[PDB]
């Protein structure tokens, strides 16, 4: 009886996480992916040997997408994700990650992928070691990693990030999901180690010793390209992402970026580039208070004026427009920009209007939290159209070419 080793997966949700992911469901967004890009359409000159650090969801599941379906590259990717096993279902990105496989296999993609801690030396050897074997150069490097943690590869320190304010405690609203009540919490500033943590765990040195040691074991083509994805948003979010202990960690990115670039453009011409993107939900979102809240006024309001969208559109678009186009949204620190449409003065104006005005009673009304709670669950494959949620399915779900570091 494999239905011992099969099982019904439903939606966990502890705390503020889902600790469950669906396999069949989240096959099915990556064809969603897949099948917007194609629909679409190719892209012309872009990368066809591409590297993306932090690979198996989100922006970088959805930029390798883009790079694969969209420009015709083969791509290998590198993450940080649980396989599947009996009684236990993996992660998203797991099992993401297995459904890129099926589909560039099924087109005659290569796609191979590396799981491990791309913080370390090891990793960072290990995908030398596969570029040399199969590639023999990469001319594209996505920087897509999301960690609250970052173990230091020479001195074994762990960081932590902090979310915090600088100079002055200040009052945040948020959402929490799980009561579903509007909530205010005082966040205290930042100490400066918090700082510093922070600095070390979501700046740019990682990004910098990636190119450094790929550099060193000559593996980068010439023109090659590189751009680390962040987010810098508005008012509503500043006290943290512009003057907080994260708003450090992005003014390390734009100094780490001209020095990239200066190595890359005496290097046949390459380029590197911070790219900024819109806020979407994440599997982290829901632990952050504020951005429920944030995420169902925009998504409700840029719905209303035919805007919104996910990771596959943003970063369809950066490849299109900004890293293989003629139509670069540059900024003034020479960052490429994919989220004016959120940025909109009246968008955010009307996102910060509402934001004064929800309260416990309204939040159906003026904000668009079904969207929000519909696009988090989609994250771990629930939701989806098609799929039938009430079969088994055997969690152990594999993955050729998979790396184990
Ligand atoms: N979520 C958002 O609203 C926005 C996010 N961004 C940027 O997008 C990038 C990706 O983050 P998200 O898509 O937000 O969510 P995400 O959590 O979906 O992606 C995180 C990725 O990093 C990988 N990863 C984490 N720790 C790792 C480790 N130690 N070793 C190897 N791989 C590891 C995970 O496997 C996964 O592939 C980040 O650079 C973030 O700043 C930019 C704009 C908005």
């Amino acid at each position: 009886g494999s239905h011992m080793l099969e099982m019904i997966i439903k939606p966990r949700v502890r705390g503020f996480i889902c600790v469950t992911a669906h396999p069949t469901g989240c096959e099915a967004n990556v064809k969603k992916q897949i099948d917007y890009v194609t629909t679409e359409g190719p892209i012309a000159n872009g990368p066809k040997r591409v590297l993306v650090i932090g690979a198996s969801t989100g922006y970088g599941l959805a930029a390798r997408i883009t790079a694969a379906f969209g420009c015709g590259a083969d791509t290998l990717g590198v993450f940080f994700e649980r396989p599947g096993e009996e009684g236990k279902p993996g992660t998203s990105g797991w099992y993401n990650s297995a459904a890129f496989h099926k589909f560039a296999a099924q087109k005659g993609l290569y796609a191979k992928s590396i799981n491990g801690d791309a913080f370390s030396d090891e990793i960072k050897q290990l995908t030398i070691d596969a570029i040399k074997q199969d590639l023999g150069q990469v001319d594209q490097v996505i920087y897509s990693l999301a960690s609250p943690r970052r173990t230091h590869p020479k001195t074994g320190e762990v960081f932590n990030s902090a979310l915090k304010p600088i100079g002055n405690a200040v009052n945040l609203r948020g959402l929490d999901t799980d009561k579903e009540v509007i909530k205010e919490s005082v966040l205290q500033p930042a100490t400066q180690s918090e700082i510093d943590s922070t600095v070390a765990v979501m700046g740019g040195e990682d990004w910098q010793m990636w190119i450094d040691a790929l550099l060193d074991a000559g593996v980068l083509a010439e023109g090659a390209q590189t751009t680390a994805f962040t987010y810098l948003g508005e008012k509503i979010t500043h006290d943290i992402y512009w003057n907080g202990s994260i708003g450090a960690a992005k003014k390390d990115l734009d100094q780490k970026v001209l020095a990239i670039r200066e190595s890359l453009a005496a290097h046949g011409g390459g380029d590197a580039r911070v790219s900024v993107l819109k806020a979407v939900v994440a599997q982290a979102s829901s632990a952050i208070p504020m951005m429920p809240l944030y995420l169902s006024l925009l998504f409700k309001v840029m719905k209303e004026k035919g805007t919104h969208e996910g990771c596959i559109e943003q970063v369809y678009s950066l490849y299109k427009d900004s890293l293989c186009g003629d139509s670069p949204h540059m900024d003034q620190e020479g960052r490429l920009r994919a989220d004016y449409k959120e940025l909109d003065p009246e968008v955010q104006n009307q996102v910060q209007q509402l934001w004064d005005q929800v309260t416990n009673d309204n939040i159906y009304q003026l904000t668009d939290f079904v969207g929000y709670k519909s696009e988090f669950l989609n994250l771990f494959g629930f939701g989806i159209d098609g799929v039938d949620y009430d079969a088994d399915v055997n969690p152990d779900v594999k993955i050729p070419n998979l790396i184990q570091g």
